């Protein structure tokens, strides 16, 4: 019974653009994470900054964390490659040293240059990273080096603009090498599956604002999953979304996690009734403002060319406007 | 009594590396063949890292005759292109070596290397030193409609060390990053060709070089005659299986064939080897009543052009040594 939090072991949660989007925390993103009970660990693609350097970003905006609760891709990148590396095998690090920290955390040795002779090559982005940096990893990778990236994002948001991501710095090792690294955060499963393994939980969810990574890693880890509004991906994305892609609940922001799960969940809706009709999803009536959302995005689902969202009164024409959708 | 190559033409656009020098030592013949040209040598190159001075200084080293003046680059052509699209003056974002920005400033554009100043255009080109920061700064720059331009599009730089990442790997960057793609002003964009020409108002220029998909692309996007090289990059098999855009019209061993026949040197049938293109396959027989050791690679490519994949096989034993020494087989 009751709210989603509750019933749920611990929740991987998503930091940029889901609990803050830059420099300021969500909308009610602080009293919301004081509220629930279940254990939380945020979750960060980004393997620039370490494990404690994360929780203090989010001790300065007000939350409550230490290093322990923080889940980045430079720590599941160490796993992997500690996964299939002698102890001590020689890792050539291309990004921050937070990164070469989580490789010695591992029992793995960082290295810098492809002269001392490395078995693999970990990629993060490191706003340092030069041309020397790369063409140590290019030399690498073409010897047969085991090749892992920490996440694969072309750009990197920020307040100048739309910034060159690691994805970037990948694709040119990728057309220097021929080659392609496997990467090692989300949306690959094994970054939420080890958090989840830490504190032995049974029933875990995934909340984030992104489908190509928090979405779709969450499928991949068999895992339930709450979209928030709040970031990259909007209610449109949601609708028309790609099956692997496709979250199974859909909240305004993380006021959500107080909400009854069965009312935020990916369903048809009494409120609103819809006919698929030719090439054309329908609409008419018979709520946190969510709820026709939620009903046409689960009739695109159950059933190409994109499918048109159309109204069939006042009241749902005014309704989808307001989210888009025509 | 025959005319040579050289002879024959009014100037030679020769590539730098694969052709002149592979990295630190002159290729064969190449010292002794290029003093012995009374027509025009311009040194054409794709890198625009080096200044003309640079480039010149580096051919004085091996042992060749070079001044500034004999050099092309993809930086000059590069900095030509803008100059003759942008407002004198205009802001040109620099990625690359300051010899890149300096081509840049003597068209009467202002070079620049961050976005906070207002560049109209990105100008690419491979630097040692460049980093992150720097392609962020092009990155906003590309994304704010800045009209981009790259010197060269090469996945790799080939080094003593081995094979390093190449311009084209920076651009690759600024590819996933931005969504868009440079216009390129170094080879084979005929340009660069084409206003080499211009300088000194020449009527029978012949391109020689190394590459497939640069230097003899570019010769005929420029609509001038071309030979390829065996030295460098590509070989036979490449020249053979060549799309008809990266044809070359003759092909030798080094620079030598500078002092070779054109009607020798050129891709055309071969008298001492007759050859049958039937059942998917090219058929080379020896022939019945001087070569330099490529005639049949001539033969075999002209009866490939003339006429789905196409075998090469041998019909006698000559012919499979012949073959054999070219791969081809
Ligand atoms: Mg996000
Ligand atoms: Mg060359």
């Amino acid at each position: 019974m009751k709210s989603i939090a509750q019933e749920h072991d611990c929740l991987l949660i998503d930091l940029d653009g889901t609990v803050f989007c830059g420099r300021q925390p969500t909308g009610g993103a602080v009293q919301s994470l004081s509220q629930v009970r279940s254990r939380k660990l945020f979750v960060t693609n980004n393997a620039s900054r370490s494990a404690d350097e994360v929780a203090a970003h989010l001790c300065e905006l007000g939350f409550t964390a230490t290093g322990e609760d923080v889940v980045t891709s430079a720590q599941s990148a160490a796993h992997l490659l500690a996964g299939q590396l002698a102890p001590g095998a020689r890792v050539l690090i291309v990004g921050t040293e937070a990164l070469a920290n989580e490789v010695a955390a591992v029992g793995l040795r960082p290295v810098r240059r492809f002269e001392d002779r490395p078995d693999a090559v970990v990629q993060g982005l490191s706003m340092t990273t030069g041309w020397s940096d790369l063409a140590e990893a290019a030399l690498a990778i073409r010897a047969g080096a085991l090749w892992v990236a920490a996440n694969v994002d072309p750009t990197l948001p920020t307040e100048r603009g739309l910034l060159p991501g690691n994805g970037s710095m990948v694709a040119a090792l990728r057309t220097a090498t021929g080659m392609d690294p496997r990467v090692a955060g989300k949306p690959a499963p094994a970054l939420m599956t080890e958090a989840v393994a830490r504190g032995d939980f049974r029933a875990a969810l995934v909340v984030g604002d992104r489908l190509d990574t928090d979405i779709e890693g969450a499928n991949a880890a068999g895992l339930p999953s709450l979209m928030v509004l709040t970031g990259v991906n909007s209610a449109w994305d949601a609708v028309y979304a790609e099956p692997v892609r496709r979250p199974t609940y859909i909240g305004h922001d993380l006021r959500s996690l107080h909400q009854d799960s069965k009312l935020l969940a990916v369903a048809p809706q009494p409120g609103w009734q819809i006919d698929v009709g030719g090439g054309a999803v329908t609409v008419c009536a018979n709520d946190d403002g969510l709820s026709i959302v939620r009903a046409v995005a689960s009739a695109v689902w159950e059933a190409q060319r994109p499918l048109r969202i159309e109204a069939g009164d006042e009241r749902a024409r005014a309704a989808l406007q307001r989210w888009s959708l025509m």
